[PDB]
């Protein structure tokens, strides 16, 4: 998983559709964290 962003409202990184933008980049997927979703985690 690559750092990008943050999952949650009021962060500077702040992106909700994580899974797509990661995707957009060019990584597996993306699933905030499959525990710890605050982070924008593309699956890699």
């Amino acid at each position: 998983d690559k750092l990008i962003g943050s999952c949650v409202w009021g962060a500077v990184n702040y992106t909700s559709n994580c899974n797509a933008e990661c995707k957009r980049r060019g990584y597996k997927g993306g699933h905030c964290g499959s525990f710890l979703n605050v982070n924008c985690w593309c699956e890699t």
